[PDB]
């Protein structure tokens, strides 16, 4: 049964065989059979023989057209991050300042104490983050687990309309460095998304099951007052920075992980996840469907103040996959429940 499966919605990891790896939608069905979704994000390590690149050596004129840089304010574990766009940079340009004394990865032994490091020092010295790149660092023939091409369902917008939707159905690069953050949210449309760490120092995630989504969303409502009554979904502007010691404070379940390059990072339909990067380093990110996620986008709840505008009509969706709830869906009487414990169908192998 699900529910008996990762009982305690904690992060998994997996390690594929190669020949496990090369189908990633299967693969994806697989990790949830054995219950990886409860915990809102899961590790994959692909196969040592396995690059998605040949080397990073030839990237230091790739232009970052809008860096940010990122001013936290806050206190007592709850913050609001506020964006301030600075000129175009080379990737040279952007790693000398990364590892400069000013900016650069702070000393430490444990990973706990970074974690307390970041937390303690978040609102001082703002850092840059060269976030929403368009581009991809995949090397064109790369077929397995390429970002730029995943053939999903999430294809049948683009294949049917045409429309493409930047970071959501083509990739976007994320250079970090120390200190710079991403903050509570579930992706656009309560998708899926894939996450590869190409190089540099690691970057630490924070996760909340699906199936305590609701929980947190009720403590975020509590404690940001003003965000709440301006927007129906105001986590989607991605400004707003929860510590651990206050989702435990108030009994919010949650896991955290860190990822390490070469690793991909999975998040799951209604997976909140936050975190931040320990030093310089180069992310991919993109998000995907399967066949279990219709239903959430048919429930997702969107920003109502225009401030995140993406949104994907499910039309196309519910007719090709749920015609038997089409006319009731579109009549507004659709009244189905998800149960966030379930397996994709494709899993059923
Ligand atoms: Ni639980
Ligand atoms: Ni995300
Ligand atoms: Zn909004």
């Amino acid at each position: 049964e699900s529910e008996t499966l990762n009982p305690s919605a904690r992060i998994m990891t997996f390690y594929p065989t190669m020949e496990e790896f090369r189908n990633f939608s299967r693969y994806i069905a697989y990790i949830e059979s054995q219950g990886a979704h409860r915990a809102g994000l899961a590790k994959v390590v692909p196969p040592k023989e396995w690059k998605p690149r040949a080397s990073y050596d030839d990237i230091d004129d790739l232009v970052i057209p809008a860096p940010i840089q990122q001013l936290v304010t806050g206190q007592s574990g709850l913050f609001t991050q506020y964006n301030i766009q600075k000129k175009a940079m080379t990737v040279r340009e952007f790693r000398k300042i990364a590892n400069s004394d000013k900016y650069c990865t702070p000393r430490y032994s444990e990973f706990e104490e970074l974690e307390r490091k970041y937390w303690k020092n978040l609102t001082f010295n703002p850092p840059i983050y060269g976030a929403d790149v368009n581009g991809t660092l995949y090397e064109k023939h790369v077929d397995e687990w390429n970002i730029g091409r995943l053939r999903t369902i999430l294809d049948l917008v683009e294949k049917e309309s045409g429309i493409t939707i930047e970071g959501v159905n083509t990739p976007y690069l994320y250079f970090g460095m120390w200190k710079t953050s991403f903050a509570w949210h579930t992706e656009d449309m309560d998708l899926y998304s894939i996450n590869y760490l190409h190089f540099g120092e690691p970057k630490s995630w924070y996760s909340v099951p699906p199936e305590h989504g609701k929980r947190l969303e009720r403590l975020a409502k509590g404690f940001f007052p003003g965000s709440a009554q301006s927007c129906e979904a105001f986590l989607r502007h991605k400004m707003t920075l929860i510590s651990p010691l206050m989702l435990k404070k108030y009994g919010i379940p949650f896991d955290k992980v860190t990822q390490e390059a070469g690793e991909f990072m999975i998040t799951f339909p209604y997976g909140y996840h936050a975190g931040f990067n320990h030093g310089f380093n180069c992310a991919e990110s993109t998000n995907f469907a399967t066949r279990r996620w219709i239903e959430y986008g048919k429930q997702a709840v969107l920003c109502s103040c225009r401030k995140d505008m993406v949104k994907i009509s499910m039309d196309v969706f519910v007719r090709k996959f749920q015609p038997e709830r089409y006319k009731l869906w579109k009549a507004g009487k659709d009244n189905t429940v998800i149960d966030h414990t379930l397996p994709t169908p494709e899993a059923a192998e």
